Formats: structure tokens, C-alpha cells, sequence
RNA sequence: UGCACCUGACCCCAUGCCGAACUCAGAGUGCA
């Protein structure tokens, strides 16, 4: 399965408890969910965006169509990270937490906005999760 | 202007109960 996974639980998990002191494991904070909204023919956008997510986006209207709109959540989230990671951002902002745990990240290359929603209730504890997992911060 | 967060329900719409979800709305936080 997702490498990005077994990591979050051999490595990160255990090294959150370890600095945060969490008492049980359920409470150490976890990605939740990462949403990709791609602004704006739309046909050939969705199809992309479909191939590089393994999912089927929704349309954003004002329609007029405006944008295209993913929810990623269990594996496909971890396999969509896994190549954000590895192989499109080949360091990101660490300011960029949103004050409830969640990153921010907008691309204008290869815009594209990506909210990675965390179950971190503070930015300093999604911000080590984030960085334990190997987001390139700094 | 948009997405995410946040907070709500006069309004389109909604729950086979629940504005939880879906829909909509709004001076604040993040990013573009
Ligand atoms: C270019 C864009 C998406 C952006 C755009 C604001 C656009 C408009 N705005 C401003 C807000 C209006 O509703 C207006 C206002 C009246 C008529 C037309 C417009 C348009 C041109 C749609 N804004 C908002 C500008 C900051 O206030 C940003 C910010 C950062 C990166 C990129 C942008
Ligand atoms: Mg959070
Ligand atoms: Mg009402
Ligand atoms: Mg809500
Ligand atoms: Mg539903
Ligand atoms: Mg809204």
C-alpha cells in the first residue's frame, strides 16, 4: 500500500506522543482530508485533473464553470501526496497554516490551490506533523 | 474573485431525525 501511510504511522505518530505528549494515540494529530481547487476546454482540465487525483472533480460555478474541485480523503489522499512530494515539487512557506492546523499551498506551475486539512487543533502541531511526514519547509 | 478554515440559517435548497450532511449566507484567518 502508501508508503506516505506507513510512515505517518511507524515514524510520526510515535514521534508526535513523544514531543506533544498525547496520553492515547486516537488524539495525535492526523491528515484529514486535501482539497485541490484548479481555477479556469473544461473537458480536457477535469480529464487531468482526474488522472493526476484518481478522482472525479466536481465543477465550481459562480454556470458559468470556474474552477474544478477535488475532496481527497483515505488512500487517494496519501497517494496524491506521496506525489506532490516525490515527484511535482521537486522549500514551501511555513507561515502558511491557516490558525486551526490546516496548510495552504497554491501553484502557478507545471493556479492550483491545496488545503491540507489536519485534525491538529494548533499550526505548531500540524506544521511538525506536515514536516515529519517530509514537507519541504523553509 | 476562488478554494480551505471559521460562524450561522432571512433567502434558493436540504435531513427518509438532525443546517451533521447537502444548499445558501457572512465582517474574520490562510493561500492563490
Ligand atoms: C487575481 C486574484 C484572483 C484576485 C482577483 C480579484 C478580482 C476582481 N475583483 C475584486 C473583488 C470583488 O468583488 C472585482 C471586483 C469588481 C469587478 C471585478 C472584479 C474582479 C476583477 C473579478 N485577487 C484578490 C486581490 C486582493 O484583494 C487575488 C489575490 C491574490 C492572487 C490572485 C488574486
Ligand atoms: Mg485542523
Ligand atoms: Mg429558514
Ligand atoms: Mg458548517
Ligand atoms: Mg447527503
Ligand atoms: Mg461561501
Amino acid at each position: 500500500d502508501v508508503a506516505l501511510k506507513r510512515k505517518y504511522y511507524e515514524e510520526v505518530r510515535p514521534e508526535l506522543i513523544r514531543r506533544f505528549g498525547y496520553q492515547n494515540v486516537w488524539e495525535v494529530p492526523r491528515l484529514e482530508k486535501v482539497v485541490i481547487n484548479q481555477g479556469l476546454i473544461l473537458e480536457k482540465a477535469a480529464q487531468e485533473l482526474a488522472l493526476i487525483t484518481g478522482q472525479k472533480p466536481a465543477v465550481t460555478r459562480a454556470g458559468m464553470p470556474i474552477g474544478l474541485r477535488v475532496t481527497l480523503r483515505r488512500d487517494r489522499m496519501w497517494i496524491f501526496l506521496e506525489k506532490l512530494l516525490n515527484v511535482a515539487l521537486p522549500g514551501l512557506n511555513p507561515n502558511s497554516f491557516d490558525g486551526r492546523g490546516n496548510y495552504n499551498l497554491g501553484l502557478r506551475e507545471q493556479g492550483m490551490d491545496i488545503a491540507v486539512v489536519t485534525t491538529a487543533e494548533t499550526d505548531e502541531e500540524a506544521r511538525a506533523l506536515l514536516e515529519l511526514l517530509g514537507f519541504p519547509f523553509r
